[PDB]
């Protein structure tokens, strides 16, 4: 049915058709960090910062969900920020508050039936200030009020870089009360607040690297790196990524290599020896910004 | 001193000089999975399989360590294999036994003062057969006999894909006996058998994906993907990867972007809008084999 759709068709299909294919073939869980906010704004907008990023974020989340992806995991704030200015810190908490209180995004969560969750070490690492305690309350509240939404799940990562200590404490308490260690499923439910399947793909940008989706990484998490920041994500780019993951990463059926002609195995040998030192991930720097070569 | 070495010089330097730079600047911990064994053999060798892969593996580990990398984490066998033939399974255990008993590699561990460790769920997942129980004993034994070696550390991953349940059980036992949860450091020591710093880089090949180094991944783990399988790794490729990680991934000093000319910020804007849909990780398939485009 959907097994032999070509990339050309995939790229031409109506949005609703792509969604049906994804809903059926995956990716079910996609990691999409929001980063490069500052440079995107100053490069593609230069109204108000926080609002521009907020709406742009909604645009992309809307895009991801309308393409049929059930769950999106979005790291948005990592430890690093506590080591930045105080004004920079306040700025962050304001952005955090937006995701949980701003009217336009709350409307978005409702219209697209999105259940929102927060993960990470923010309850411990967020400033003990009034603003910080308010953010935590807002996070807990949004998670509960949107729990009736079932179409999509959105997991925001706030200091969600290393869950080791958190898993340890959760397991100890779980064993104390239950008498047995929690299962993997229960460990995940404890960290994300709900069970979430392993990530099927991660879309980053710039330097090849992944981060902030503990417990959900697998050799099957397809990795992609766009040249431009998260906010630049176009329709075409997303579809080419979805197509690669669905149809190309795990090609079927596979051939019986022991049954290939001498020429085939020879053309293949040449594909590998062609450019003997070819490697993706090595880059060059321009204006302090790293860009992948080749 | 070593801060402004150019790539050209880096590529021309004697091995011993590169090692000194790495020993000083890192990467301290590198992940290098061994995969593509079958296709490498049939493509670049076609004596005996197991021995060819064994010696090739030593060649590469020798290369990695002689370039100054202290610790190499090498996933070598993952769950998948238990779902393959029985002959394929026996073949694996034989390869496993080699890493721990074969004379030439034992000599290698001694000559380069390498402490070897094994991580993963192999104690539980390895066949309860005689061969399986023998492999476990061999693994434990090698870890102890090489513990006096201090120059390098080698961590072999055998079913080391998801440490969640293992961390949970380890934490519960640790709390029982210690009265308090283990620290992150202790959790890592418990999984790898020794403390190991976060991975500074991961070198894979083919499809962009990472796997089997639980707890050691960070946004700072630089990712690289060669076109050809692990065994093809050349001197030039390794140096270009090392250079990128050491000097380019974290460029210093950074510029004051709010202080850049209108043209600079304009050339930059064009670098991002140039090829608006550019993305690394999307590929094409040839003979059932995926190759990254662009
Ligand atoms: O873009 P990101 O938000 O990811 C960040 O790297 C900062 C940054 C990196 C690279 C370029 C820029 C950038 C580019 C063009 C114009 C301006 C930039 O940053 C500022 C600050 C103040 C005025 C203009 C610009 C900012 P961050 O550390 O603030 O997250
Ligand atoms: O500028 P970046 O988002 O790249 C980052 O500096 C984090 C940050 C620092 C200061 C302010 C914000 C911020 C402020 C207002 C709104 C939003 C912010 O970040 C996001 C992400 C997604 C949606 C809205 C906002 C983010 P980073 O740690 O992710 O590099
Ligand atoms: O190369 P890998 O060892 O990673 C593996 O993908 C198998 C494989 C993938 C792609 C190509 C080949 C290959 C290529 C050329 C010749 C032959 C290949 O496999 C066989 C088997 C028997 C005879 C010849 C070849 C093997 P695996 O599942 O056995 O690990
Ligand atoms: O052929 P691959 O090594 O790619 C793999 O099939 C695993 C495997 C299956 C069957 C036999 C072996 C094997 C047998 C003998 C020696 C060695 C083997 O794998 C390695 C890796 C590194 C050094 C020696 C050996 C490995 P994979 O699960 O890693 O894809
Ligand atoms: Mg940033
Ligand atoms: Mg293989």
């Amino acid at each position: 049915a959907m097994n032999l759709v070509s990339e050309k068709e995939f790229l031409d299909l109506p949005l609703v058709s792509v969604a049906e294919i994804v809903r059926c073939r995956g990716p079910k869980v996609s990691v999409f960090p929001f980063d490069g906010t500052r440079r995107w704004f100053h490069l593609e907008c230069n109204d108000d910062y926080q609002q521009a990023a907020l709406r742009q974020s909604i645009r992309i989340l809307k895009m991801l969900f309308e393409h049929g992806i059930e769950t999106v995991i979005s790291p948005i704030f990592s430890d690093d920020l506590l080591d930045r200015g105080d004004r920079y810190i306040v700025q962050a908490l304001e952005g955090m508050a937006l995701l949980a209180n701003d009217e336009e995004i709350l409307s978005f969560y409702k219209e697209h039936e999105v259940h929102v969750l927060f993960y990470g070490d923010y309850k411990k690492r967020l400033p003990s200030t009034a603003q910080g305690a308010a953010v935590v309350k807002s996070f807990d509240d949004l998670t509960i009020s949107t729990s009736s939404n079932t179409e999509h799940r959105l997991c925001f990562g706030v200091f969600g870089n290393d869950a080791a200590e958190s898993v340890a404490q959760f397991s100890i308490s779980w064993n104390e009360t239950h008498g047995k260690p929690p299962t993997r499923r229960e460990i995940i439910e404890g960290y994300y607040g709900e069970y979430v399947d392993k990530a099927d793909m991660f879309i980053g940008f710039g330097r090849f690297s992944t981060f902030d989706f503990p417990l959900l990484s697998s050799g099957k998490t397809s990795l992609y790196f766009t040249v431009a920041p998260s906010y630049y994500m176009t329709e075409t780019t997303l579809r080419r990524i979805l197509y690669d993951h669905i149809y190309l990463r795990h090609f079927r059926p596979k051939p019986d290599y022991s049954a290939m002609s001498a020429d085939q195995l020879n053309v293949l040998r040449n594909r590998y020896r062609a450019q003997p030192d070819r490697v993706f991930g090595v880059g060059c720097v321009h204006d302090g910004i790293w860009f992948a070569e080749g």
